[PDB]
């Protein structure tokens, strides 16, 4: 039986930003939420956030999460940020005063932390009776961290943090996680005597290893190899650099299952994201939110896809899209802007300076050059003339083919196997199989040029 | 004496892919094609292709790889994938029963060997008179290649493989490069001993350092200090690291002989690339297949361009093209799209949101806006007004100026020194000097939006 | 009392370029910008540029900067490459023959060379009395450099160069900065008793430590653990590694002060860039010259801008921009250029496939597709239609309406709330509130297509 406290209430002043720190991004999701489903495919008995000021604007992004992850999570007011041993104090508050499982610690600002590293500090914890098991991990550059104090007996003794620590003890390289399990007395009991007498003023989570080592507790250092699972963001240099990591993780899984990411470090993949085996991604690329990209595909460079679906077999080179599908085998770019609501058919073409906007367009339809289509609905095996525009709901329907230059006023319908000719505005319907035209006569003006 | 033996029959489950392990490509070429450029230099008597199931789609390619190289490639059949000693035994049958040169054996996943490092081997074998020498290096990373066993003595006594080894043989940082050079009886001779009961039940290669060390025989390791060149490719993940690798050296090259790369890590050069003094590559870029790019260009940010040739002083910015030339001094871009088949004159200029597919542009000509050019030849010193499109061969001559959205109805021959007013539709011959028009007068409506 | 010598008289061969190598440049400087800004906030007493071949092409630029700068900078001849300590030689002769405060010595091709670096130097040397105080620094690749001799005692001995050293010297990590101080007289001295008996036959500056020492001389070393601040460029290869580590720092500056950068790595800002707090900025983009960004923007992937201001709250992404503004709150993007002189007012929005040149836009002024718009000014709160083309001044006033694929041919004035009509050529004065007309009525055809 285990209940987990996030400590999430800090003022984030490192971040230098108006968005709490804990609502900054990386591959998709708040580093808050990161660590939610982190915990949440644990499955403890209780969850139980902290948070501070801003609460107002957080604590419903923590109830959507509790929906989404289907389970209860409990929100804790901290009023003032009198620091990490203070927030855990009032973390406790949402426990019943008699609660006797494990409690485990960790901070809404260390977003890989994963189920297994928490279900391993579970376990070491039990398995050592330990009063208190704490994570660290050792690091070539550990400024900022709590470094961890050893007896000769490579006893853990403390923990004295960054801003505390002397010349020589900053140069110790294990590193707190800030990850903890505790046996729930003998955190209640070194809370109580915790004193703020130190270089930040504040109650540090921190003096409970030393105060529990002074009454003979059992406290055991678990140590992480893996140092990315546990490293901390406390400002945007950090931010950006457990994004990099993060993102190297998730394109060599998406590699190691058949897909090629010709350059790993110029392609950000979000944490939701599928792409099909063989589909090869060309570097300068982002696929967000909940991109679906299907087998064989090729995703060109420099594309941006923000929940967009792609079937297989599929071309989408320097495009820029979002809310959108296309198509198995369907080519989009180079140069090809999709805004939402476009559906684009298998095998279609919407090629170079091409935009579409809340359009679905039928299977096997080409829009090669230089239009935008918005709020239309355009049947089969249609060809749309470059650089025509769809002046906004106008339908055209199937084997459809528009001259160059043609503008659609809408609302206006096209019938199947219409054409248009070159520069023509199209007011009014057309019959199917109809030819509209409105562009006069060429008139050549001889000599014009030696006269003028 | 010299016979080169490459092992590619393999199946390649851990690339996860429809298409052949050696037919991956970095920089321009196939990993086999890498690895048969390198055997051709060095210039064996004989060089001999070990191919499996799917040698059906690969033999061809080595065919033509023979032509290209001007030299005999055999190629040897490998029924069924029993492992990389099966395999060598299989590459033996292509030399006669009385062969008595040497024998090198390599595989088709090690794309940077080069023939130094072959000519090295061959050199060091003979010296020492081994009945084998083996390629060794030393790895941060040896997950998953052959550790080197020795003794005390620093004495080479086997090869381990990963799945074979200890907890603690796998520690071991000294690798087995996969590279050998043989004498050809001892190699026989161990080859009919190798067992196939270990943990991947296949007749393993590396065992025949354990097998000669057995008999007595010299066993030499070679250690390649310059880790990459003998770096393999199992899976995909390691294909790209190895392509990360081999572009810093070839752009390296680049920078060294007086090519100017803002950021080595973004700009992708494929190897048959040859690029002029001076010429600065912006962010961003791939310069892919047999680009030739001459002196003092700059090739701006975001720009991919295969089998594309650039003269002298010219510029090349966020533009996507294949397949085309582009003249001394011209402008290109930013945003313009050149398909198969364009070539663009000295001092000739393709402006932003512009494609051209099929067409000659001649000196001095500007098609400068949101413009579609196709199947065309156009003259010297010519305009192409804005918005227009060639609608799809259309010949336009010399110091013609179109105007604004003018449509050009293929076929059609527009004179030197014509004109054409903004919104023409061309589809009939414009004599020299003459303008062109078809555009209905403008009509001011008064007061119509009180009205409306 | 200090006098500053930058030796920059070097033939640069190794870059291999038709451009003096310390005009090279990296993050919108010069190398000998960078390292006369440094030396301008030390404020030494005497400033003094050696320069050589090309003097002609570099003395202006020294001039520039020195008024810029606000102090004197003298430029030294030195005839011909003759080595660093003739360079130095070259350099004291702009000195008043009697000179006796301390002289330093850097050269030009170390562009990351800091004011607080150079002030340290200065504090050691007068704090030990020195004759001459070298920086040293420590490398994992010390190719190329002069390796620092030590005795028994850690005693300043020598320093060898690259071409100099054994094989065993080679492998001597600690390496010489090339900057320098020194008592003069001790300096005129040793200067005096070089000879170019070496293997690049040469004047070294680096023999004077040796020479020095014969004389029973203070030499005293100071290690600069920061390797970068002192790193050289002899080469392309050195300026890019240099280039990236110089932006790294550059972007993290920006993110500490409240910059969100998703990618440092292909985040490029050169180092007179401001950017305001919370501002995103996003992969693949630089940014450029005297570029100022404000608050709370989101600068989209792909987007170079140089010399362009943004106001607060503005979105900018997939844009090409330069000599433009962009107000608070406007759009601009995806696939947009801006040419110099472009003015958008605060909530405009320049779309996707437009390009804009020399043009005035006003607050709330909408150009969202496919539309080229010169030398023209756009009052407020109006929209111009979808692939349009300003044909260039034309005038257009607020709350204008144009409809889709209408040209303007300059010069034409539009008032205030006038609407076009879809397809219309504009080639007089249109009232306000009226509209202007030219396109023909559409003529329907039926049956057209059965026929032809
Ligand atoms: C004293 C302490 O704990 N220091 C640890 C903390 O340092 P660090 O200085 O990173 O701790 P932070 O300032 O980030 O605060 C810890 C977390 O607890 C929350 N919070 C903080 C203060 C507060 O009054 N209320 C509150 O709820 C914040 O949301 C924050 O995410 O984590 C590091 C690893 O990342 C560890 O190496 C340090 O040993
Ligand atoms: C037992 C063995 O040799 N292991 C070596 C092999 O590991 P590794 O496991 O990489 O060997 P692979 O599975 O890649 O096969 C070797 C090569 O031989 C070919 N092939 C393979 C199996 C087969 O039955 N027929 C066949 O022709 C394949 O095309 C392949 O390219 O290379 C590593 C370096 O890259 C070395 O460190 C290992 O010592
Ligand atoms: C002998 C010497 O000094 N070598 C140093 C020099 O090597 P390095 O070989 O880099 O020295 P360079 O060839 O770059 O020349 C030094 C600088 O002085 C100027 N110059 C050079 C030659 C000349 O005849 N006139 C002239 O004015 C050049 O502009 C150049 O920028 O800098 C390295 C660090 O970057 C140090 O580790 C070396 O100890
Ligand atoms: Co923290
Ligand atoms: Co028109
Ligand atoms: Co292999
Ligand atoms: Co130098
Ligand atoms: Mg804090
Ligand atoms: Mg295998
Ligand atoms: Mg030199
Ligand atoms: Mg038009």
């Amino acid at each position: 039986d285990t209940a987990v406290l996030v400590l999430a209430a800090g003022p984030g002043t490192r971040m230098r930003s108006d968005t709490p720190k804990v609502l900054h991004t990386l591959a998709g999701r708040s580093m808050l939420s990161h660590v939610l489903h982190a915990i949440a495919k644990l499955a403890p008995q209780r969850l139980i956030v902290v948070l501070g000021h801003d609460h107002q604007r957080i604590a419903p992004l923590v109830g959507e999460l509790a929906d989404t992850l289907g389970r209860t999570i409990d929100v804790a007011l901290q009023d003032r940020p009198l620091g990490t041993g203070h927030a855990v104090l009032c973390g406790l508050s949402a426990l019943p005063d008699d609660y006797a499982g494990n409690v485990v610690v960790t901070s809404g600002d260390t977003p890989l932390l994963d189920a297994d590293t928490l279900a391993d500090l579970i376990a070491t914890h039990r398995a050592v009776s330990a009063a208190v098991t704490v994570l660290t991990t050792t690091l070539d550059d550990p400024f900022g961290y709590g470094r961890i104090l050893r007896t000769q007996d490579h006893e853990v003794m403390a923990i004295v943090e960054q801003t505390d620590a002397t010349p020589s003890q900053r140069e110790i390289r294990e590193v707190n996680a800030g990850v903890y399990a505790f046996d729930i007395a003998a955190l209640r009991s070194a809370l109580s005597r915790l004193s703020s007498n130190n270089a930040q003023q504040e109650l540090y989570l921190t003096d409970v290893i030393a105060i529990l080592r002074s009454d003979g507790q059992t406290v055991h250092a678990s140590h992480v190899d893996d140092s990315a699972l546990v490293a901390g963001v406390n400002n945007r240099v950090q931010l950006a650099e457990l994004a990099s990591e993060l993102n190297r993780r998730v394109v060599a899984a998406h590699q190691l299952a058949g897909v090629t990411v010709v350059d790993p470090a110029t392609t950000w993949i979000d944490v939701d994201v599928t792409i099909g085996r063989d589909t090869v991604i060309h570097p300068g690329t982002q696929l967000l939110g909940r991109t679906q990209i299907g087998g064989r595909c090729v995703v060109g460079p420099d594309t941006t896809l923000t929940d967009v679906a792609v079937g297989d077999g599929a071309s989408v080179v320097r495009t820029h899209g979002s809310s959108s599908s296309i198509g198995d085998g369907a080519a989009v770019g180079p140069f090809t802007y999709l805004r939402p609501g476009t559906a684009l058919g298998a095998d279609g073409k919407l090629g170079a300076f091409v935009e579409v906007k809340n359009s679905t367009i039928g299977t096997g339809t080409k829009v090669p050059h230089l239009t935008y289509v918005g709020d239309a609905d355009i049947g089969e095996y249609s060809n749309i003339g470059a650089s025509s525009v769809f002046v906004n709901r106008t339908t055209v329907g199937s084997h459809v083919r528009t001259g160059s230059d043609t503008m659609f006023v809408a609302p206006v319908t096209i019938g199947d196997g219409a054409y248009t000719g070159a520069g023509t505005v199209v007011r009014e319907d057309v019959p199917p199989g109809a030819l509209a035209v409105s562009a006069g006569p060429q008139r050549n003006i001889e000599n014009w040029v030696q006269r003028k």
